[PDB]
């Protein structure tokens, strides 16, 4: 299952999938990702359209 990361930065903004089981297993990958672009604030995840968001 491919998921998608979405970076809602209003000074930078991004995305990145990576393939993963659960959204557990992809979020692990994707919060590193984000977190080592210094990237911290409101993390949602939806399981209807199984995509993760970050309001900074």
């Amino acid at each position: 299952m491919t998921f998608k990361l979405i970076i809602n930065g209003k000074t930078l903004k991004g995305e990145t999938t990576t393939e993963a089981v659960d959204a557990a297993t992809a979020e692990k990958v994707l919060k590193q990702y984000a977190n080592d672009n210094g990237i911290d604030g409101e993390w949602t995840y939806d399981d209807a359209t199984k995509t993760f968001t970050v309001t900074e």
